[PDB]
C-alpha cells in the first residue's frame, strides 16, 4: 500500500508517526510523510535501508503576519503565548490547497490524519481516499471522550474520517479496550502500544547529561522532562525546582524557559549552587531515550505525555506524575491506578502546585523504602507487558491488516 500520514505540528506527533512509517516501510509498504521543511529537518534520519519507501514531503507553512520565520512546531511556539498559538493554527490551516493538489496525483491507498488535520480529511473525501484519524493515546483517553476551537477541528476531522486509531491494547489496558468498538459511529482499531526502538532515534550517546549519569549509582537518579510543549510558568518552575532540593535526590531535569523569563530569573536564587554536583539542569533538548535506557535513573518525573509514559515504562521506571493539559491528567489516572506511579497533589480551583507536593510526591516514590519498593515492582510488571516489543510488532502487522479491508 502507499499511505501517506499528516502528523500535527509537535514532536509528540511527529516522533511516532516517523516510527510508525518506518515500522509499514518495513514490511514493504510505501509511506509519504507529509509536514513543513524546518519540522521534517529536526526528525531522525531514516535507516537508509527503509529510504525510498519514507517519501518526505514538505509543505512550507505559509507566512501569517507576526508569526516567525522557522516557527513550525508546538515547541517552537509557546503555550503562554496564545496570540503566536492562534497565528501559528492559521498557518497550519493555510497547508490545505497545497496538501488538496499533493494528494490528487499521490496514488495514495490510505490517508493518516491527526487531531486538528480537518483540511487533510476533506482533501481524503474530495479525492476519494479512505481515511483514518490518529488519536495515538491510551484507551482510557478514547472512552473518555466517547477561527475554530481544539474541539470543533477535532469534531470536523472525525466526521470525515472512517477509521479511528489508537496507541494501546488489550494486554495495557484489558479493562476498556473490549468495551470500545466505535467513536461517534467511526469504528476503533488499536495499533498497540508501539514503544519506540531505542536505535531509531538516532540520539547523541555521548551527550553531556548521559556522561554525567555515567558517575552515579544505579537507580539514583531522578529524571525529571514534561515533554516538548507544555507551558510552565516562572513561579511553577521555581516550586519544581525547591520541590527536587527538598525531597534531596539527585536529579537530571530538561526544562523549557517560559518565554520572556532571563537565565537570571529562570530558577531560585542559588538554586545550581546548592544542588551542583546532585543534580543537573539542562535547558536544551535531551536524547530522552539514552537518559531513561541508564542504570543510574531510577523515578521519571513526568507530565504524563503519552510518549513519556510508554517510554519511561518501557525501561520499568515508576512515575512521579504532574500533568499539565489535554491527554496528561487520563494518562497520569491510568497509570496510578496500576500503582506504578504518584500525581503531585493539586489544589481544586486553579490546578495549581506547591514545592511541598512536589517533595511528598519524589519521597514516596523514589526515598520511602516500603513505598519506593512497591513503586518499583509495579512499574517493572507494567514493563513486562509495554517492553514485549514482538507482542507490539504483531499489532503493527494487525493494524496494516485492518486497513487492508
Ligand atoms: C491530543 C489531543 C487531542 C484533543 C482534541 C480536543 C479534545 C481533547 C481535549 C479531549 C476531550 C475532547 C476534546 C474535543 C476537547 O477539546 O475537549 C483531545 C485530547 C488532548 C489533545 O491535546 C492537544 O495535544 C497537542 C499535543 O499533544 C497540543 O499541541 C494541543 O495544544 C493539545 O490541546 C490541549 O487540550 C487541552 C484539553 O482541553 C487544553 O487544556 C489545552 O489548552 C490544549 O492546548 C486535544
Ligand atoms: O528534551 C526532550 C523532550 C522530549 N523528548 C521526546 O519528545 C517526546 C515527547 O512526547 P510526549 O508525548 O511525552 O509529550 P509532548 O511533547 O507531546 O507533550 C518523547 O518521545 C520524548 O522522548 C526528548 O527526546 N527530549
Amino acid at each position: 500500500m502507499h499511505v501517506v500520514i499528516c502528523p500535527w505540528l509537535a514532536f509528540g506527533h511527529l516522533l511516532p508517526c516517523l516510527d510508525l512509517a518506518q515500522r509499514l516501510a518495513s514490511r514493504g509498504h510505501r509511506v509519504s510523510f507529509v509536514s513543513t521543511p524546518r519540522n521534517i529537518s529536526r526528525l531522525p534520519p531514516v535507516r537508509p535501508a527503509l529510504a525510498p519507501l519514507v517519501a518526505f514531503v514538505a509543505l512550507p507553512l505559509p507566512r501569517v503576519e507576526g508569526l516567525p520565520d522557522g516557527a513550525e512546531s508546538t515547541n517552537d511556539v509557546p503555550h503562554d503565548r496564545p496570540d503566536m498559538v492562534e497565528l501559528h493554527r492559521r498557518a497550519f490551516d493555510g497547508l490545505a490547497a497545497p496538501f488538496s493538489e499533493f494528494l490528487g496525483t499521490a496514488c495514495a491507498d490510505w490517508v493518516i490524519v491527526d487531531v486538528f488535520h480537518h483540511w487533510a480529511a476533506a482533501a481524503a473525501l474530495e479525492h476519494k481516499v479512505p481515511c483514518a484519524m490518529m488519536l495515538l493515546g491510551s484507551a482510557h483517553m478514547i472512552a473518555s471522550i466517547a477561527g475554530m476551537s481544539l474541539a470543533e477541528r477535532f469534531s470536523l476531522t472525525l466526521s470525515r474520517s472512517s477509521l479511528v486509531v489508537g496507541r494501546s491494547c488489550v494486554e495495557f489496558e484489558p479493562e476498556t479496550v473490549p468495551l470500545l468498538s466505535t467513536l461517534r459511529g467511526k469504528p476503533i482499531t488499536f495499533l498497540g502500544l508501539m514503544p519506540p526502538l531505542h536505535e531509531g532515534r538516532r540520539e547523541d550517546g555521548e551527550d553531556a547529561t548521559v556522561r554525567w549519569l555515567d558517575a552515579q549509582p544505579a537507580k539514583s537518579v531522578v529524571y525529571v522532562a514534561l515533554g516538548s510543549e507544555v507551558p510552565l510558568g516562572v513561579e511553577k518552575v521555581h516550586e519544581l525546582a525547591l520541590g527536587l532540593e527538598l525531597a534531596g535526590t539527585r536529579f537530571l531535569w530538561a526544562l523549557r524557559k517560559p518565554t520572556g523569563v532571563s537565565d537570571a530569573d529562570l530558577l531560585p536564587a542559588g538554586f545550581e549552587e546548592r544542588t551542583r554536583g546532585r543534580g543537573v539542569v539542562a535547558t536544551r533538548w535531551v536524547p530522552q531515550m539514552s537518559i531513561l535506557a541508564h542504570a543510574a535513573v531510577g523515578a521519571f518525573l513526568t507530565h504524563c505525555g503519552w510518549n513519556s509514559t510508554i517510554e519511561g515504562l518501557m525501561f520499568g521506571h515508576p512515575l512521579i506524575m504532574l500533568p499539565i493539559f489535554g491527554d496528561q491528567g487520563p494518562n497520569a489516572r491510568l497509570i496510578e491506578a496500576k500503582n506504578a506511579g504518584l500525581q503531585v497533589a493539586r489544589n481544586d480551583g486553579d490546578g495549581s502546585f506547591d514545592r511541598e507536593g512536589v517533595a511528598a510526591a519524589i519521597r514516596a516514590v523514589a526515598v520511602e523504602e516500603e513505598s519506593s519498593k512497591v513503586f518499583q515492582a509495579k512499574a517493572k510488571k507494567l514493563q513486562e507487558i509495554v517492553a514485549d516489543m514482538a507482542c507490539h510488532e504483531r499489532y503493527i502487522d494487525g493494524f496494516i491488516q485492518q486497513l487492508r479491508s
